[PDB]
């Protein structure tokens, strides 16, 4: 039951392990415009340069070069940037897979699967990112308080109105409770 | 005892830095037909014999080639970093293997396993010995002790493939 | 005391403070020009055919970007190689340093200090470290005898440094 959403997670991590990364993951380069050929090869430009192709193209070269060296510098910057992001999402995907696996193990030991569906419905209510936080920090910080979190949704939002680290402190203390 | 000291010496030599070449990832560069073929009969035919459509065609082709080639080799570099940190993890794991294996080797209360390990080195390459002491070093000492006792089983395991030979080594550890 | 600043400069290297000498510039071959080919003479080579000319344009841009990135990758590989190499030979220089020392204070000479100053003035720390690298067991002793023979030392310093090391080995065998 609850392991099905773990399988959805397995598909998002499959998008990473297979290399079939999401389109939004990839980042396009930001480049200065290519110099305009017709800005100089216009017949009006030819009259400017006495109907000579060679002289129009000297300016054309100036314009074009710098653009291509900037292109290669931006390509190096882009390989660095996008490789960094792909790596980081790789570690995030891993941490998610083992964290979710352990969390669903704990929920299975909790042996109340019919509560896990409403639990996760509450998570896609407004804590998707908070669910990711649960996964990354420690997936099972409060077992019976997870039931209560299902139970406490409003005062759940009350608790979530306050920031992440202090919320971690509150979750640790309520774990000391449950 | 000295085999330990050389093992770590080599291995913190590994940690403070050096890298082999295996981690390199070949970038992916997608080929593509050129604008000469695009103004050719086939290219113009697929663009309905329009030169301006071919102009848009090669401009889009360059832009998308930038897009996809960039994504390809940047993912290749990301995987290169992945395998580099994997190499770091393997180095740390082999450190643990060396330390615990040559710490537990003396717990047998006997020194005669040294020549048995030397016989294992002769029969079986030291790289495979490092691998096996990495996998499970708790019975490794008795493992090459008995292997030096019976080199015939060492040869018969060397004949067979590495993974199934490892499985049989695990069985030999078990029925001890 | 020279040993102490030997180590401080050694780990000064070890914090990545590599000299500019280790910065190796990758070679970028000249960029192809669109204007060598879409101009009057280039299209004359191309018989005024813009299709082939702009095809050469595209191919040149693609291959130039590819060779630029290849040069970058080669620069990365070689810079890593040189960095690791120089770290290693730094390790052997500091080796020669402290084995030279511990051997020297193992020996029971009365007048170590001033002769050590004189030769460290005469030979750079790297040169001395290489001296111990080639001859480690009694580099101190070759320094002692050279102080007992700095004249030749002079002839020596006058003559080739590598050949100076050759003559140092010669006299070390001679004693």
């Amino acid at each position: 039951i609850e392991r099905k959403r773990q399988r959805e997670l397995e598909q998002q991590m499959e998008a990473v392990k297979r290399g079939e990364l999401p389109e939004s993951l990839r980042v396009n380069p930001d480049l200065p415009p290519q110099p305009d050929i017709n800005a100089y090869l216009s017949e009006e430009g030819l009259a400017k340069y006495d109907y000579d192709n060679s002289r129009a193209l000297a300016a054309f070269n100036a314009a074009n070069t710098e653009w291509l060296m900037k292109a290669q510098d931006a390509r190096s910057n882009a390989v660095a940037e996008q490789g960094r992001k792909t790596q980081e999402f790789t570690q995030q995907s891993a941490q998610y897979v083992e964290a979710a696996r352990k969390h669903y193990d704990a929920a299975e030991k909790l042996n109340i699967p019919d509560y896990q569906e409403k639990e996760d419905a509450f998570m896609q209510l407004v804590p998707p990112a908070v669910g990711a936080d649960i996964m990354r920090l420690f997936p099972e910080k409060s077992a019976a308080l997870m039931y209560h979190l299902g139970a406490n949704p409003e005062k759940a939002r009350q608790l979530l109105a306050m920031d992440g680290q202090s919320a971690l402190i509150e979750l640790t203390r309520l774990s000391e409770r449950l």
